[PDB]
């Protein structure tokens, strides 16, 4: 009670990990032949990043968690915690933790909780909360937790394929951290739902219901406001504050982001949260001329045009200082899956200086079809001085735009024939990637050989 | 460290659900044509529990979990986290936990932590850490965490099959339980091995090297054990005991049962490494006639038939004692993967007194494949009274012999044909199961259809 105060458990380092190579999003529009700007402004997407047959679910993961730990100077003794998020399964029992445990190897730490954990895009929060909750319980043993969020995501051919992508995120969490989980703040909504699930084992691509999808996420974000807002307001209530939480009360607000359109149609929709909300809607000037939708259902607009555009117009410069910095992995890379939301975080951090960033709120919704979300918090620290936590973290992703900038395009044909071979080799066994080694970022670890019995080996591109 | 102390967090109640059906071992034996006793003595396998075509991982899952709610009269709006441990996986995004919220919706309680969690044996023995962390942690609301354990366990034909199983397990946790976690003691040991791994996506079938399998549940084991020792010794010394850890300081032992000969096997493990650890071997009567083994090291012994007959027959009265009553589901039910653990926990509860129980240590060594394994301990409270919580826990499932003899026996001929059946059923859409409905146990959820679309649609036979 007073324990859990002291500790102030968070994200102390952040690592981030996508592919050298992506297809850009007004060429692969000509390939599909379908009207200029139905991707870039359409879905809001500039490229998509993609993997040659070199990497896997275990080289993402086994690159993120190798390029923090040598970019924060750690020991493999100093990790208590392991945990992997993910939906790219290729073995049904054997989960992407013990493979990891390839690099612990030489340290001889093997004393390592966690496993996997598997729901949809929301795996990686569901990790992070475990992490947390360890750091926090009586089984802690001074040492960090590590979270590893990595996906492949790749869908059949169609209106889906352009909001795929991939990439690995991986975060070391402990206390005194300087991005701290805002106890007592999990709004947490789950759901029976056939939006997006995964049931052909014969195929990587799943089974989408497009409108399904975006209802479920939209009415999911609905809800963990909800609860968000109650939790805290208890909170507040409790010190002697009364008044209401509206988006004013974040700094920034990121999302998992399918793609970015729907994000900045999500912004839109927290802010009619806020005008049902407040009963003095009609005396508030951020609402003004939005009297017609005054008695409007959120339950009744999911797909209502003119509900959308007015608040979408009305919370722009909103969307403009919260969300849109966070949307640069998105634009640039597509839907990370379990990652996407954490790739939004690095976004902030990346573009904010520690300054900027200090003492802010940072709503975060973290979105699973299925159904699984929450939307939670974090609050940056208020050391912002030179060398602190703050401004090592700040400064391991100020790089990121450039790092993306040094991705090579490829022709969508190119793009396309490599999925295809992805579908054809997917079952394989007995097989040797072809793809380059020495296209691959510095460090990265990639697949070697699938021998005859499915076991697969690794190695490092120096 | 007052807080933690206070809270006794534990196994507040424990539900076991099993299919209606079986096969016997003995019948078994003369349809696979082998020697008499290959199974019934060699494995130690009695019978050997299955699925018709009625019953999927989320049907047993629903049905563990609404049968603890119902005996314990348990409001909906009661449980906070939810968290599903198993390795049987229908869909690679879809949680089995968001099928589960089935079960919640009608009283409005989505707030709910937790999805699933995957590695082999191992997944049910994550989700109860994950349980007990939250429970301990600044995001506990006061509410129960619930963990469900489940799985069907089936192999190819040969010499695996009758070592496969099918059933679920559901453990309510929270403080002031009757069984507690003993605080700091899990001996976790994860490696990354190919013993037994499931990525052929075209069969429901895993990849087993046996002897592997065997070798790395053994040295896991050794390590675990190890670990477990090194941590009960620092706490105990803390406390001003300075004695060694040993065997005769668990009351009762329990393990991961792929089958009731490698347990045997495994106890006898526990006490060569007590007799190795031990520096007055030679003065200890357990250990008389063992002196030839006195520079035996553990890595070379794994498959040493002389070590293990010795040590087999020297650890007999132990195994009697503190783990042969444990083996009742494993031996007339198989290998439930990740609940055979938490069976064998029911097991021992059934058949003991609370007075029998009453401040009792319990050891439990949790295994998956690939691999992952904790050995840590359970702590019976001292109230064995009249009317108390170790009274009612061990009250519900005092007829679990009963229950399990209530089961069907069904012939050898028969489970061949419903075994093909799986495999042939395996990736097909569009069916409605023809198994019956009202051979199901009462209370037990039952598939309806797989449609088109490949959702699943469950209805509860009453
Ligand atoms: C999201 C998804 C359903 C969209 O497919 P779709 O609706 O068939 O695609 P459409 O081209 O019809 O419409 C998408 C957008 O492009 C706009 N658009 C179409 N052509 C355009 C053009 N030439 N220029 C500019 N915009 C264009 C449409 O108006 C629409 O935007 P709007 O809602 O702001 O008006 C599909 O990509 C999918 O299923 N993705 C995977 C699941 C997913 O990401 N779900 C999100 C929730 S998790
Ligand atoms: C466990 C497994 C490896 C055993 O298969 P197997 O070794 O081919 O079966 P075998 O018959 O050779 O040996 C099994 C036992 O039966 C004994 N046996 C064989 N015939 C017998 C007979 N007619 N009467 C009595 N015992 C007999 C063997 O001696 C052996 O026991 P022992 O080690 O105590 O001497 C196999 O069933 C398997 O792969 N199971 C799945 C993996 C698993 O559960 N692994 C455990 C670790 S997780």
């Amino acid at each position: 009670n007073l324990y859990f105060q002291s500790m102030d458990v968070g994200i102390v380092a952040l690592e981030i990990y996508f592919p050298s190579q992506y297809v850009d999003q007004a060429e692969l529009e000509k390939y599909d032949g379908v009207d200029a700007g139905k991707y870039t402004i359409g879905l809001g997407q500039a490229k998509m990043g993609f993997c040659t047959d070199r990497e896997d679910i275990n080289s993402l993961c086994m690159t993120v968690v190798q390029n923090l730990m040598e970019r924060n100077n750690l020991s493999y003794d100093c990790i208590g915690r392991l945990e992997v998020g993910t939906e790219t399964i290729i073995d049904k029992s054997k989960s992407v933790k013990t493979n990891l445990m390839q690099l612990f190897e030489e340290s001889g730490n093997t004393d390592i909780e966690g496993i996997d954990t598997t729901n949809a895009c929301y795996g990686g929060t569901a990790a992070v909360f475990n992490a947390v909750n360890w750091i926090e319980s009586s089984s802690w043993d001074g040492r960090y937790a590590l979270v590893v969020a990595g996906d492949i995501a790749v869908y059949a051919t169609g209106n889906a394929r352009p909001t795929g992508g991939v990439g690995a995120v991986a975060l070391l969490i402990g206390p005194n951290a300087p991005l701290i989980f805002e106890r007592g703040l999990r709004g947490t909504h789950m759901q029976h739902a056939y939006d997006f699930y995964k049931p052909d084992m014969l195929s990587e691509y799943p089974i989408v219901d497009g409108k399904l999808s975006i209802q479920c996420y939209l009415s999911a974000l609905d809800r963990c406001y909800s609860v968000y807002c109650k939790k805290i307001h208890a909170q507040w209530q409790k010190e002697g504050n009364d008044k209401d939480f509206t988006l004013n009360d974040f700094g920034f607000m990121i999302f998992h982001s399918p793609y970015c359109k729907l994000v900045q149609k999500s912004l839109a929709r927290m802010l009619l949260n806020d005008f049902l909300n407040d009963q003095n809607r009609d005396k508030n000037s951020i609402y003004s001329g939005l009297e017609a939708f005054g008695d409007v259902k959120l339950e009744d607009t999911y797909f209502d045009r003119d509900v959308e555009k007015a608040f979408m117009k009305a919370s722009s410069e909103l969307f403009s200082q919260k969300t849109k910095a966070s949307l640069l992995v998105s634009n640039q890379n597509g839907n990370m899956y379990t990652s996407s939301v954490y790739g939004s975080l690095a976004s902030v951090l990346a573009q904010y200086s520690p300054q900027q960033l200090a003492g802010k709120r940072i709503g975060v919704f973290s979105y699973g079809s299925g159904l699984a979300a929450t939307l939670y918090s974090l609050k940056v620290t208020q050391d912002a001085t030179p060398g602190s936590a703050l401004d090592k973290i700040t400064a391991s992703l100020c790089d990121l735009k450039s790092r993306l900038d040094s991705r090579t395009g490829v022709a969508p044909d190119v793009f396309a024939e490599n999925m295809k071979l992805r579908e054809d080799t997917h079952h394989l066994v007995n097989y040797i990637p072809q793809g380059s080694i020495d296209s691959l970022f510095e460090g990265t670890w990639y697949l070697v050989r699938v021998d005859e019995k499915h076991r697969r080996t690794y190695a490092r591109r120096p």
